[PDB]
């Protein structure tokens, strides 16, 4: 996160740290707490990783020091890519990961809720980005989860700003013009939640764009209220 602050613990505990152990183990990604055993992340996270066997989720971690050997995790019994999934810049840029075993709800660790159908229309004016991700373009991971209010940018608006790119409405940006603030390297997968009427939805993940909080260069986040069918496909199976 550039321009962004250190959260307080069980400020997002909708927020996980998806780790890789292979060859070694490090964070991979973000994701967000959808259901008991549901991680909603990018499906891009996914590059060059053959099997769910070598992916580990933490929730309920405000610093990443709080891993170690002996700390608790939900392993990952599939990784579920989107269909039409072929790169970042292309859209559908979503994936499941569904877990071993049930995440037990609490003050550190609960789901965050998908946008509504009906809300397609609202204009959510408090929206933040948040992940253990580079706070500029060469950086390292953060220990403490850093948080950045970022307010959304029309699909007409983030279109001009991506000239060459075909910004799709199953994508929504979210930057200031004079940039400062955004996501960068390590926040991917992760949410873009948005507070309406008291509640929090999980309006994007983060997905991509051209350097880190640049001037006139917006996130690109996965607009999440256009998979909300896939998501009850996939989480809703008989
Ligand atoms: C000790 O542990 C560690 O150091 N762990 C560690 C783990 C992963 C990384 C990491 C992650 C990413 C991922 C994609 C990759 C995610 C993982 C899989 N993958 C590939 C290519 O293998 C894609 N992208 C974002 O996070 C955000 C993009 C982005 C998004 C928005 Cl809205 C705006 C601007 C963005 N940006 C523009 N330019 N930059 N950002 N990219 N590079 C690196 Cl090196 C670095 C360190």
């Amino acid at each position: 996160i550039v321009g962004g602050t250190a959260s307080v613990r069980g400020e997002w505990p909708w927020q996980v740290t998806l780790h890789t152990t292979s060859p070694t183990q490090r964070h991979l990604c973000g994701g967000s707490i959808i259901g008991n055993q549901w991680i909603l992340t990018a499906a891009h996270c996914f590059y060059g990783v053959e099997s769910p066997k070598i992916l580990r989720v933490y929730s309920g971690i405000l610093n990443q020091s709080e891993i170690k050997e002996d700390t608790s995790f939900f392993g990952v019994q599939e990784i579920i890519i989107h269909d039409q999934y072929k790169m970042a810049e292309s859209g559908y840029d979503i994936a499941l990961l569904k877990l071993e075993t049930t995440v037990g709800y609490g003050d550190s660790q609960r789901p965050i809720c998908l946008p509504s159908k009906g809300d397609r229309n609202v204009i959510y004016t408090d929206c933040w980005v948040t992940g253990w991700g580079y706070r500029k373009l060469r950086d390292k991971i953060q220990n403490t989860l850093q948080k950045a209010k970022i307010p959304l940018v029309t699909n007409e608006e983030c279109q001009k700003r991506y000239r060459g790119h075909k910004i799709t409405h199953k994508m929504i940006c979210a930057g200031y013009r004079e940039g400062g603030k955004d996501a960068c390297k390590g926040d991917s997968g992760g949410p873009l939640s948005c507070k309406h009427n008291e509640v929090w939805h999980l309006v994007g993940i983060t997905s991509w764009g051209e350097g880190c909080a640049q001037r006139e260069r917006p996130g690109v986040y996965t607009n999440v209220v256009e998979y909300v069918d896939w998501i009850l496909e996939k989480t809703q199976a008989v």
